[PDB]
């Protein structure tokens, strides 16, 4: 198989006598196939940032040892060089540790995995406009990406209503350094949906939420150029292409 980087894939595989699936040390996670009782899902994700050329995964079963073939593609991503540099980019170290502690926090939850759907059918977008800043955008130093939009922003003027893409368990809920006010949700499987830079939250973490209830409002906090709403989704342990995902999604999950 081929995939593109910051690019999310489900695997599907046969239930009986299956006993793991492996990348190197690391066990993948399995959950079960919604319309086949036969058959397992996975979900298989490439970072963005450094992926390998190639992945051989491994699915252990009883009697037999299958193996998976996955190619990394570059794709065509939006691309921004530095050439100049005049490189620092250091705060204060209480602004540090914050940073530190908001990163270690968040990997807590995005290395965590729920096995168990909390999500309800397909996922919705999260509000009814259109991309102003796509996913995979990319700033350059040496052919070697620095950074790069970990998400997809929506043209939202402040206050602009925000919905939950799909049912969850709302893990995040406060003023964060970079991504100012965000929510982030868990839908099981490791899947997380984020919503950033709001105006104001409208949920408690620990809170469950369904699809389409209101998560709080759009708005310009953290590092952002403007308002607009910023829509992040995480699986495999990756941030991942939102809509590729929700549709990849949805193919399978609808009803
Ligand atoms: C630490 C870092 O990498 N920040 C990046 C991406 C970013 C945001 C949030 C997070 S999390 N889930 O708290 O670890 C990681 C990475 C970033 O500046 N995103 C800005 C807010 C954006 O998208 N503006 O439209
Ligand atoms: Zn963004």
């Amino acid at each position: 198989m081929e995939l593109i980087k910051g690019q999310a894939l489900f695997l599907e595989l046969d239930k009986k006598d299956f006993l793991s699936l492996k990348n190197n040390d690391k066990n993948i996670p399995t959950f079960a196939h919604p319309k086949n009782q036969e058959k397992i899902l996975a979900i298989f994700s490439l970072p963005y940032k450094n992926p390998p050329q190639n992945t051989k995964l491994i699915a252990f079963y009883k009697d037999k040892k299958e193996e998976i073939f996955i190619k990394t593609l570059e794709g065509n991503y939006k691309s921004e060089k530095l050439q100049v540099e005049n490189k620092k980019i250091f705060p204060p170290k209480t602004i540090q540790e914050r940073i530190a502690k908001e990163l270690k926090e968040a990997n807590a939850i995005y290395s965590s995995y729920t096995p168990k759907a909390l999500f309800n059918g397909a996922f919705n977008i999260p509000l009814n406009s259109f991309i102003t800043s796509d996913f995979g955008k990319a700033r350059t130093f040496n052919e070697k990406v620095a950074s790069y939009h970990s998400g997809t922003d929506f043209r939202a003027a402040t206050g602009t209503p925000i919905y939950a893409a799909n049912s969850g368990v709302v893990k995040i809920a406060k003023d964060r350094y970079f991504a100012g006010n965000s929510v982030v949700i868990d839908h099981g499987f490791g899947i997380y949906s984020q919503y950033y830079h709001l105006s104001k939250i409208d949920v408690k973490v620990g809170q469950k939420i369904k699809k389409g209830e209101l998560i709080g409002l759009s708005g310009a906090s953290g590092r952002v150029s403007g308002p607009a709403l910023h829509f992040g989704i995480l699986a495999g342990g990756k941030q991942v292409d939102p809509l590729d995902f929700v549709s990849k999604f949805n193919a399978i999950f609808q009803l």
